[PDB]
């Protein structure tokens, strides 16, 4: 659909959470982006269906950088009101994955592992209350699922 | 698509987790299904966009029962190999929601709140290790997102 419609989708999803959630998620994710990208790659390697698309160290470096780029894209949208930019990024990742035939089940597998790991970081962050950790975790799951939907189209 | 293709999708997603995850999720969810359904309804009521589709106590009772039914459907599939039955249930819920124009963003909002709440129950369950809690939480997110996708089609 139109950028406008997709941007409105991200905005509607984000609007259910407060700017404190948007910022707490952006802070924790961006502070741990390399570790998150490292964990994602190890998750892929440990799964034969995903490892089927992996090869050498050069591709490992590219995957790590692109994951860091995606984490920045996803978490920047709501607090910067750059909905249209994030939405185009998701459609581009989807087009790149589809052209190489990455099955959606592996994308959702990776997204599930990211949701849990980000949520663990939030529960460990001393500066967040348990209320804040849970609300930000809900936001994380919601934008992650929303991104997966956009990629899949 | 065909039941066969959708059933294979659920099977492929579920196959990434061990039967211990499938059973731990089913046990905790089914033991807390009414509380989960109660929490879901309170989540809807507290959100003006969702409350827009709520009315009286009679509908509250129907929503509570259907949520309990969905939780049983989702968590039964993998451990009983009843992929086709769960997959038909998701398409039916999708058809029911679409006919009444429930926006997808509110479905994903609810799914995010379910993922967090189920994951909290798993982290609190004394009989699960932290390793098991995290793996079962990943499974919960993965089948939840998978179900939302099927509903949305
Ligand atoms: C949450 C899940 C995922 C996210 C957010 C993600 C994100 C990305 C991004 C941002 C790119 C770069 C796109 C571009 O060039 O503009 C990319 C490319 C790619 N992704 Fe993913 N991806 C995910 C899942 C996966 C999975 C499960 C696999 C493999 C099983 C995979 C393998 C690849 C590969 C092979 C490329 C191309 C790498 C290259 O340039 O050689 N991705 N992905
Ligand atoms: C590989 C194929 C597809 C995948 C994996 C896919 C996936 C998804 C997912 C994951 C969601 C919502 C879940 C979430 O928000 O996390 C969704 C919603 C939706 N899907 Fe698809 N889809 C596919 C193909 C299609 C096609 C071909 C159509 C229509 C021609 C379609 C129409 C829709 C519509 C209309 C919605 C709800 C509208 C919205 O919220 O943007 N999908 N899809
Ligand atoms: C994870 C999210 C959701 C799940 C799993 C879910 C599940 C279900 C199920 C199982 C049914 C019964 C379908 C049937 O008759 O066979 C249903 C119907 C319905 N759902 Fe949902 N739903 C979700 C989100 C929502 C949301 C966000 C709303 C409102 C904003 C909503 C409002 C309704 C309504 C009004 C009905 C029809 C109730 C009636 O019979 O009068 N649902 N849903």
């Amino acid at each position: 659909p139109s950028p406008e419609i997709l941007a409105l989708r991200w905005k509607d999803t984000s609007a259910h959470y407060s700017p404190h959630e948007w910022v707490a998620a952006r802070n924790v994710v961006t502070a741990n982006k390399a570790a998150l990208a490292d964990y994602f790659y190890e998750s892929m390697l440990a799964d034969p269906n995903a490892a089927f698309f992996l090869s050498d160290q050069l591709v490992k470096t590219k995957l790590h950088a692109s994951m860091q780029d995606w984490l920045e894209s996803v978490y920047a949208a709501a607090p910067t009101e750059e909905y249209e930019r994030t939405v185009a990024f998701q459609r581009k990742v989807g087009e790149v994955h589809a052209r190489i035939d990455i099955p959606v089940h592996l994308v959702t597998r990776g997204a599930s592992a990211l949701i849990r790991r980000i949520c663990e970081l939030l529960d460990r962050d001393a500066s967040l209350s348990a209320a804040q950790a849970a609300a930000t975790c809900r936001y994380v799951a919601d934008v992650t699922m929303t991104a997966v939907e956009m990629m899949s189209h």
